[PDB]
């Protein structure tokens, strides 16, 4: 299953990868529990946190899965699917292409593509808001509401 991109790997997924990497690499034994967490979770963690699990092999596991299997771009799309309430992988993928990679840009837009169908007022106004609130978008959202 590790085939499928990290951002998809199951708890299970992660504990395969890492017997996977062990054997393919000749790394030093890795405990099954040192990451307890899904592919989602993996991609969050900083290259010092793979260090403090695995001293031995951590820097190894963060570029193979950074820089090797994707994971720059699936932690961009997590970070804004978490940033934007209700965003999906696509949609997150999407805005990111439309932005070169730039994650606070596709956020500010999704931002306002999101307070724009909340209310009848024009996507310039929606701009000028969230401006206005510091891209907070639960702020924008309910003075919107509020109307």
């Amino acid at each position: 299953h590790l085939r499928l991109q990290p951002i998809y790997w199951s708890r299970d997924d992660v504990a395969q990868w890492l017997k996977w990497a062990e054997n393919e690499f000749s790394l030093s034994p890795i405990d099954s529990n040192t990451f307890e967490m899904n592919g989602k979770a993996l991609l969050l963690l900083t290259k010092e946190d793979f260090r403090y699990r695995s001293p031995h092999s951590g820097d190894e596991l963060y570029e193979l899965l950074q820089h090797i299997l994707g994971g720059e771009l699936q932690r961009k799309i997590m970070e804004v699917e978490l940033s934007v309430h209700g965003v999906t992988h696509q949609e997150a993928q999407t805005a990111l292409g439309a932005t070169g990679g730039d994650v606070v840009s596709a956020i500010r837009n999704l931002k306002v593509d999101q307070l724009f169908h909340l209310s009848s007022r024009s996507r310039a106004d929606a701009w000028r808001i969230l401006e206005h609130y510091q891209w907070d978008l639960s702020a924008a959202s309910r003075y919107v509401l509020a109307r």
